[PDB]
Formats: C-alpha cells, sequence, structure tokens
C-alpha cells in the first residue's frame, strides 16, 4: 500500500524538527522529571516540509511546485524586545581600578 501524499522534503533529507518520537515534540509541562530527557511527541506531520520555513510557527500552505509545506507566518519579520526608546548619551562610570589613587579613609563606598 501507498499513501497519496508523499512528503516531499521528508523523504528528501532529516528533518529540522529534531524529534525522535513523531512528528511533534516534547510537550510543554516544564515540570515532569521523568529521569533525565524525555522526548515523546504526540503529533504527527502535516507539512510536506518542515525545514524550508526555517519557523514552526503557523501553519501557511505553500504548494510550491506540487507539495503542501506548512510555512511560518505568526512572524511578520522579526520580534525584537525594544531597549532603547529616547535614552540620553552618557557614559557608564568605572566601578573599580586595578591601582592605587591615593591613600583613602576607611570603608567607603556604600
Amino acid at each position: 500500500e501507498v499513501e497519496n501524499n508523499f512528503p516531499c522534503s521528508l523523504y528528501k533529507d532529516e528533518i529540522m524538527k529534531e524529534i525522535e518520537r513523531e512528528s511533534k515534540r516534547i510537550k510543554l509541562n516544564d515540570n515532569d522529571d521523568e529521569g533525565n530527557k524525555k522526548i515523546i511527541a504526540p503529533r504527527i506531520f502535516i507539512s510536506d516540509d518542515k525545514d524550508s520555513l526555517k519557523c514552526p510557527c503557523d501553519p501557511e500552505m505553500v504548494s510550491n511546485s506540487t507539495c503542501r509545506f506548512f510555512v511560518c507566518k505568526c512572524v511578520e519579520r522579526r520580534a525584537e524586545v525594544t531597549s532603547n526608546n529616547e535614552v540620553v548619551v552618557k557614559e557608564e562610570y568605572k566601578d573599580e581600578y586595578a591601582d592605587i589613587p591615593e591613600h583613602k579613609p576607611t570603608y567607603d563606598k556604600m
């Protein structure tokens, strides 16, 4: 017997899904402590290619030529965390130095 839907990329080479069992991955349990590294995939594949998209987020359908590829589409470009809006240019003072500036008093700093 032969399945009608033949996975093109899955038959071409290994899958970037880095999965041991099925085509899913380890559930987002976080806590389970079942030994060391438990890896059980409970879901089957849906795309003939999972490496081309390079992102398993959102299942878009790209037919290309004849295969059904579920490509990433949950990211517009790149979700980067903002860490600079209108920060005033300044210089971070040096904590200490590997030298002796002067005599100094007692335990200062704080």
